[PDB]
């Protein structure tokens, strides 16, 4: 049915703990960190310091994934030095459940995300940089309205650089 998207809390750190290890995150995320490094790492207020939003994806009453969004202006560690607009965000997410995997719910997520996104009036377009290796991720984020511009260089070494401007997501709001 529906994804939704709630923040997260620290009360989810431990549940986040637990996702971070299964074998089908640990593969594309990270790696492998202990109950304290996401305990440190993620807490929502640390993660502020970052300009990144926690959030949990919600389906039937039961949380399914992790996502974040991040102010890409000033990020700070090498991230997006050549960005001038404060209006760009950028999104990363993870599905918790290995038997959930590649049926279209992250398409979903994602395009939930995109929405919350563009619901601040302030957002210009939003950005994510899955590994060239993550093709499915790739996939993923093309079916949810982004488009890949190229290589670019990031401190987690090269991504593809995908994009979805405001405009795209007005225009394809409805078929009229
Ligand atoms: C910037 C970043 O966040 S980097 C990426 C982040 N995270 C991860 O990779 C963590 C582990 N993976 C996940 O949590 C999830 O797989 C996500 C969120 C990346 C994607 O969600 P999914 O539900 O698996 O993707 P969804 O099914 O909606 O779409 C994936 C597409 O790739 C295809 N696909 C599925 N498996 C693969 C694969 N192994 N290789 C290539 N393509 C694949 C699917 O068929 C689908 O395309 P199609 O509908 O045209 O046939
Ligand atoms: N100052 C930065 C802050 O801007 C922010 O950077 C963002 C990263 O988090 C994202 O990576 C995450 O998602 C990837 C999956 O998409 C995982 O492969 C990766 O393991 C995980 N970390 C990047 N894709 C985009 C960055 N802008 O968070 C960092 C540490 O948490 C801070 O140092
Ligand atoms: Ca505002
Ligand atoms: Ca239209």
């Amino acid at each position: 049915d529906s994804v939704t998207l709630r923040l997260m809390t620290e009360h989810d750190l431990a549940m986040l703990y637990e996702w971070l290890n299964r074998s089908h995150i640990v593969e594309w995320w990270g790696a492998r960190p202990t109950l304290a490094d996401v305990q440190e790492q993620y807490l929502p207020s640390v993660l502020a310091q970052e300009s990144v939003t926690p959030y949990i994806a919600m389906l039937n009453g039961e949380p399914i994934g992790y996502a974040q969004s991040y102010v890409a202006l000033g990020s700070g560690d090498g991230w997006w030095e050549e960005e001038t607009d404060p209006g760009v965000r950028g999104i990363d997410q993870l599905l918790a459940n290995a038997s959930q995997l590649g049926k279209g719910l992250g398409t979903k997520l994602v395009r939930a995300l995109v929405e919350l996104l563009f619901n601040d009036p302030e957002v210009t377009k939003i950005q994510t940089d899955p590994s060239p290796s993550n093709l499915r991720a790739i996939r993923c984020y093309e079916k949810a309205g982004f488009e890949r511009q190229g290589t670019v260089t990031t401190p987690d070494g090269p991504a593809v650089y995908m994009v979805q401007t405001r405009q795209a997501f007005e225009r394809t709001r409805s078929d009229a």
